[PDB]
């Protein structure tokens, strides 16, 4: 399914080059303008640990997620995914724990060394 294709096709988004942060985008968005760290960006995503045990999605709330890029405020590879998208564009990106919640994991939600796919919709992006 789409885990497993997002797990052998997509790009390779980190620096270090180390498979961390794969990426495939599902629908291209418009304007050729990506948003810049520190922009506030508004997203609507799908998640789910990879083996399907927990869920989460910004529609659970019926409002869009809101949050400002490359300050931490959600895991690495949302910081670096987000990053790499334009305004309209829908993609899938599997996260594995170097670059979500380590071998910590975030208990009770998230066990140690999970990695997690998330469908994300970049909806709108603005400066500070
Ligand atoms: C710099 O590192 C981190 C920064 C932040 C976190 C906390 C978790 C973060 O969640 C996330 O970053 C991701 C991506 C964005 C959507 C939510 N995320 C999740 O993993 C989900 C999630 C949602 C949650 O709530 C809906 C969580 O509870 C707070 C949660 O806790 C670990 C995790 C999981 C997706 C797979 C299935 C289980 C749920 C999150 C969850 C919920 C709301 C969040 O809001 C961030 C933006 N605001 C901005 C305004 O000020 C407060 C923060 C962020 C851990 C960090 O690392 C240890």
């Amino acid at each position: 399914g789409a885990p497993a294709t997002v797990t052998e096709q997509g790009e390779d988004i980190t620096s270090k080059k180390d498979r961390g942060v794969l990426k495939i985008v599902k629908r291209v968005g418009n304007g050729e303008e990506t948003p810049m760290i520190g922009d506030k960006v508004y997203v609507h995503y799908k998640g789910k640990l990879s083996n399907g045990k927990k869920f989460d999605s910004s529609h659970d709330r019926n409002e869009p997620f809101v949050f400002s890029l490359g300050k931490g405020q959600v895991i690495k590879a949302w910081d670096i995914g987000v990053a790499t998208m334009k305004k309209g564009e829908i993609c899938h990106l599997l996260c594995k724990p170097e670059y979500a919640y380590g071998s910590a994991g975030s208990l009770p939600k998230i066990p140690s060394n999970a990695t997690l796919f998330f469908e994300i919709e970049l909806l709108d992006f603005k400066g500070e």
